[PDB]
């Protein structure tokens, strides 16, 4: 019906199925689908997510312009998404003057003023996972990282955003835990959504959310619980009461929307993220070293870690460069176009959805040398000039990039230089190498991370 | 020619000479005037600064609207004001898209984060002041309080803003100490300008600049010393130096602009206002007692204030606010008319000046008891909540207030919580008791404040 917009336009791509599109294209992932479709057609391609057009952008002045030049003028929201509901709020969600509002209500959460206000916090749960981890390596077991990991990030979330101190991995069945822990495209659902996107306002209609009905009930209590508890008696939350004391402040359960998607990506990217990251130490046994000489000769006597110094890391910094170049969990960035328009000489008609395909271009032999090797050196600052902002882009660009990114690379370095002054972590027999990742739609592994962990 | 204006409209005001429009009733001051205005006609009403239409507005519904929700649509600039030069971008002066980002690249200079940084300074010049103030007092010489606070004002701008730290009451001399203290409309120049308006244009293209063109050029070499001094080896211009590393940055010579307005304003604003404190303090001896118990029962062996205490002192917080009643050193509030616009169901066409009178609201009987009798209490949390915001405009309101609001008001407390901790202030013979104002252009005394200091 509406297949033949790429083939007007003069845009290339491969021919869709009725109804479907490209989407059994998807068999071998995005991430496949992306990286082959660059290098069989270049630089600008089209294909159908069903009926939706989706064109595939790789020049760096256009990818610039749609993410940063013309953001509030044409490409201001994501994809079409659903069911939601009540996450309609959800900053990640909400569109131009909705999201604007809770962008600029929301955005002083995460400054270099209050990012460094929850350093010591984010300490003491390193310590924690210190502890848990010499369990594993006095008894030599090989370790799930993501669990580890998982755990700690968790205790990171609650702590950061709401106060409540759990030791996660001891208390896995808290009621604060389970929640919280609660398929994601590729599965049978998400595929049906982009075949059946009118069926969308279907749910809508039966207060069926992705966001199980449920998981929601719990925390949209507990927080006006801790809202009349603390109110009246450092956090996310916290920070967020007070800004609802222009636009038009914060309503309340726009907050428990907020709070949620902050729970997730806390969570979920600062775990899986560390678990890329110490495969990758395991597997490359030169650079572990490397970086915990440099942990060491600026915290020397295993000394604990501090804002100023975790900026002072640079081989640390780089290394959390390498393994997002190589592992970006968004794996695309993506904005529908709201007018007919034209950037860098291209029509682009309304309600076209622009893709950037981010893992693709991590990967790309025109930008990046031996762009599958893991090379932390490309980030030194002798080279680190020579990168496209518009190529590498882990945290999207411009407006509508990752509010957290400040405290999410600030996170996973705390946890890094507490774990690796302590353990070193070698690679089993079970462990997979090389890392396959998930045919699914998830940057994450087909099999989770197991290292083995050995005390200093 | 352009005089038959509010008589078309409809809108009433007192006729206007030929070339002069109404300025000779400034003979009494812009305060007198708007008052006497005010009274004679009601609530909106028309004169001619030249051929300048201005319209004065007294209701806080279209307040509102002139301040805060038009503000960017209609309302965004202030009257246009010359001859400046350079200090065209002075975010005072600039217009919008420069000031709107201006007014972005500088706020969050005055953060609860970065105010609160400022604290621990702006005491170690409270304590010079202390001692300053003691030598007058074992010496029983009546002091002008201008002349001490003023030098205490200046120490917190240098400080607060380039690091240099100079007892500038005893080095009144050092170079930075000279510049930095240097007639404002009502005197012999700017009445010209208001007729002459077209003779502006001739000296902007003369480098002839209302800042002499001197201490300029003192404080734009003395910047790019620092620049170049601290880069590379807290305050203000650190602040602004930071943030030049969406919009375009921050241009070189736009920092010096806006360096010199921060010095004007923290040292005049905040000196003026605590000298006028200051005389009612001593001529209102019960309030005085009372603030001087507050101060005490929060800081108890006249311990050294801090943030979180001087925002816990509510006494204080009803002294400052009802001075600034009394002497809104800012008198009226201004924006230019950028289209034929109707707010609150009245015309106001292209280029009409749109006037807030301040000094007269805040003294309006209409409003307030006894406006003219110093009651702190009108500002109790009993009574705080009876006032409209819109009336009560110290800092101008919405987006284009006074930036350093937060700054002005905990600068001038920390002075006298240290000040009353240890002094107490008598008037004297010569002390002018009733202050008379300025029958200039400024919200200044007629004669300076001096008053007898004592030592607890
Ligand atoms: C390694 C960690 C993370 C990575 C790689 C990451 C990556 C991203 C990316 C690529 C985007 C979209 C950027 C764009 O569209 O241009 C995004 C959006 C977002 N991220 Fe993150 N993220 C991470 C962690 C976090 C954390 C810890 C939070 C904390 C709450 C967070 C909050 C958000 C939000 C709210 C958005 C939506 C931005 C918007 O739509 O306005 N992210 N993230
Ligand atoms: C008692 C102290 C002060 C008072 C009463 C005061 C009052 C005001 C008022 C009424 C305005 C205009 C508001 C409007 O147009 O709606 C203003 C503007 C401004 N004030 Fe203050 N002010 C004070 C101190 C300061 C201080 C310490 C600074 C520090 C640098 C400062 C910086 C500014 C700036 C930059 C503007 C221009 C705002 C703009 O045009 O964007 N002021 N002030
Ligand atoms: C952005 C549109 C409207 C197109 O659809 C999405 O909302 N997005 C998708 C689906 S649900 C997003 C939500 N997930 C979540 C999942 C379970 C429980 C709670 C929340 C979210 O906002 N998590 C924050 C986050 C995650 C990763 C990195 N940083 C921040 C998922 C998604 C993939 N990459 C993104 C980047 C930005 C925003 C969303 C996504
Ligand atoms: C705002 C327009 C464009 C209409 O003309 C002015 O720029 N304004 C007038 C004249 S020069 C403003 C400048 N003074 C200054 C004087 C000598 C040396 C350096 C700077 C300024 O910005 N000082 C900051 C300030 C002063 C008082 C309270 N807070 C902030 C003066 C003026 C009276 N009340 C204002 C309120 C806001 C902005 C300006 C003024």
């Amino acid at each position: 019906h509406s297949h033949g917009l790429f083939k007007k336009l003069g845009i290339p791509g491969p021919t869709p199925l009725p109804f479907l599109g490209n989407i059994l294209s998807y068999h071998k992932g995005f991430c496949m689908f992306d990286m082959e479709c660059h290098k069989k057609y270049g630089k600008v391609w089209g294909f159908y997510d069903g009926q939706q057009p989706v064109l595939a952008i790789t020049d760096p002045d256009m990818i610039k312009t749609v993410l940063v030049k013309e953001c509030y003028s044409v490409f201001t929201n994501r994809r079409p998404f659903g069911p939601v509901g009540f996450m309609k709020s959800a900053i990640s969600i909400a569109e131009d003057e909705e999201w604007k509002r809770l962008r600029s209500l929301l955005s002083p959460t995460f400054t270099s003023g209050k990012l460094k206000e929850m350093v010591p916090i984010i300490a003491q749960y390193g310590d924690v996972l210190v502890r848990n981890l010499r369990r594993e390596a006095e008894t030599g077991k090989p370790v799930t990282l993501k669990d580890v990991f998982g755990a700690y990030s968790m205790d990171v979330i609650t702590s950061t955003s709401f106060g409540v101190n759990i030791d996660s991995l001891n208390n896995p069945q808290d009621p604060f835990v389970e929640n919280t822990k609660k398929f994601d495209f590729l599965d049978p659902f998400f595929l049906s959504i982009t075949v059946f996107p009118f069926l969308i306002p279907i749910l809508e209609v039966l207060n069926i959310c992705v966001f199980p009905r449920e998981v929601t009930n719990f925390l949209r209590k507990s927080v006006k619980r801790m809202k009349e508890s603390r109110l009246e008696d450092v956090d996310f939350l916290q920070l967020m009461i007070d800004s609802q004391n222009s636009h038009k402040a914060l309503s309340d359960l726009e907050l428990v929307a907020q709070s949620i998607i902050f729970i997730f990506a806390g969570y979920e990217t600062t775990s899986s993220v560390l678990s890329f990251i110490m495969y990758e130490l395991a597997t490359h046994p030169d650079v572990q070293q490397k970086l915990q000489e440099e942990i060491d000769a600026v915290l020397p006597n295993k000394a604990p870690p501090t804002y100023d110094t975790v900026l002072q890391m640079e081989y640390l910094d780089m290394v959390v460069n390498e393994t997002l170049r190589l592992f970006p969990i968004a794996m695309r960035l993506e904005r529908v176009c709201k007018k007919d328009v034209e950037i860098n000489g291209m029509f682009i008609p309304k309600g076209v959805v622009v893709m950037i395909p981010s893992y693709a271009l991590h990967r790309d032999p025109k930008y990046w040398t031996e762009p599958e090797k893991f090379l932390p050196e490309r980030f030194s600052k002798k080279n680190k000039d020579n990168i496209d902002p518009y190529i590498y882009t882990p945290f999207g660009s411009g407006p509508r990039n990752c509010i957290g990114m400040r405290f999410a690379l600030m996170n996973m370095k705390l946890a890094l230089i507490r774990v690796l002054q302590n353990f070193s972590f070698k690679p089993c027999k079970e462990t997979q190498i090389p890392l396959k990742l998930s045919l699914g739609g998830l940057l994450q592994p087909e099999k989770p991370v197991v290292l083995k962990v050995e005390s200093r």
